[PDB]
């Protein structure tokens, strides 16, 4: 039965500006084991291999940037791009020697990295790796429609990107027994829909207005009746004409806040912050000795 | 006004996810801590907390979601923001603290004092979430913008689409004009995602027919280098393989130096999944002879 789980503690280095995620099991010295994945897996797809390995040897799995758990800086994702980083990732790890397992663009890049580093590689284990196809007969005839059009302008986009052909289609394809749920799930996990704007569109969507919502009006009401029942030192600061607390507000609450000092700062709207920052951190400096 | 973040980043993981967050100031002694809202993030405060670091230790989290902070898939409603707030202060162990809050943080903050109101030691708060009884009481500059974000597809359409919580409400909502450098601060968070090009820019680069060309050399090169190198080999393959089908098993066991070659049965492309065990159990005997 084929593991499913990824029990392995997350760990992380900054690389040229981002952080690539890799795994880091086995001993601390002797010669690294370094697994490179390829399209469009991560280190999940050595999570049942680096096992029988872990007992004797450090395993290095990485996550290739704009995959995995690594960051999703703004690049073209070329060859090139891929080169970089993992250079980058080697180095930051003061890797020394290394044996690799290499698989599909892994295996490109850790074939390059050797070429180019042959005293520091010990050994290559490798499948299904890239090299350079002859011609499309070549190419196994029932992908061959797929990815000349994965390589046609605009089609290729509208199927990878947009109907994610390559996480829903070619993955199942090219694994003859059946993927479970879970795994499939794993493999999706880095490349959803992007989360993106929705904390901004949903804040303004949970303002306390006029009851709605209600459960953020009740939650908001109660710690409004906390601060006019609480002792606590209170420190405001309003500035004019203001957004949510105008100055009519402000001495609303000179009247109705026990313990509070009020300091206003000038112009200001609601991002106070920006308008005077050097009067608000002044003031909060000279109050916090008054807490004592 | 300053315009740079001079401050050195540092994470904690709470409920799965990283929190980042300025940690300035003595190390002990009752904490300041900072909470920014909507569109914001520790930046908000960077010269704020520099007056108040000489004397007092200066916390200043990204909310989840926000900021240098993960992006979890979270509905990111009040109670998500809640529980990563609840979790990161107890994570970096706090006992007392003093608030500094504004926005959806003075929200977060004050709810947060009200359920902990033994470790309140004082507040410090400006243009902060009160019940707000009518839209009479928004002001009207900004109101039919707010009515938007909260009517269906409209608000997506302006806060996610068009950004215009950032570009929009942000320098609204402040009487000096933003520069650039600050804007670009508050935009970082949110810059449109890079999302699934590495999934696409993959096949387009794969060594076909000659195509392209400079792939092409630079497999053909480290193929080259493979043919004449004695670094030992390991080569796993399957049937009816999809790169490596056996007749190129059989090619690569003739041409290339100190190859053992592992057949590992029915395999495609992802051999892995397939048979892991033989995979990894053969490489597990191979590294020894090494
Ligand atoms: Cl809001
Ligand atoms: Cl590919």
């Amino acid at each position: 039965e084929i593991g499913t789980g990824f029990p392995f503690d997350p760990h992380y280095v900054e690389v040229l500006g981002s952080r690539m995620h890799y795994v880091d099991v086995g001993p601390r010295d002797g010669t690294p084991v370094l697994f490179l994945h390829g399209n469009p897996t991560s280190s999940y797809l050595w999570r049942n291999i680096i096992p029988h390995v872990a007992p004797s040897h450090r395993c290095i799995a990485p996550d290739l940037i704009g995959m995995g758990k690594s960051d999703k800086p703004d690049l073209d994702y070329r060859f090139d791009d891929h080169v970089r980083y993992l250079d980058a990732f080697i180095e930051a790890l003061g890797l020394e020697e290394v044996v690799l397992v290499i698989h599909d663009w892994g295996s490109a890049l850790g074939f390059h990295w050797a070429k180019r580093n042959p005293e520091r590689v010990k050994g290559i284990a490798f499948m299904e790796f890239i090299r350079p196809i002859p011609t499309w007969d070549e190419w196994p005839e029932f992908a061959r429609e797929l990815f000349q059009a994965f390589r046609t302008p605009d089609v290729g986009r509208e199927l990878i990107i947009d109907q994610n052909a390559f996480i829903e289609g070619i993955l199942p394809k090219f694994v003859v027994r059946p993927l479970t749920e879970v795994e499939m799930d794993h493999y999706r996990e880095p490349f959803l829909k992007p989360v993106w704007r929705e904390p901004l569109w949903r804040f303004p969507n949970e303002l306390p207005i006029a009851g709605e919502p209600a459960n953020i009006w009740a939650l908001v009401e109660a710690y409004m009746n906390w601060l006019h029942q609480s002792p606590v030192p209170k420190l405001l600061f309003w500035g004019t004409p203001g957004v949510l607390i105008p100055p009519a507000e402000a001495a609303r609450l000179a009247e109705s806040l026990p313990n509070l000092k009020t300091v206003f700062i000038g112009p200001g709207l609601h991002y106070l912050q920006e308008d005077n920052p050097d009067l608000i951190g002044s003031e909060i400096a000279r109050w916090l000795p008054a807490l004592h």
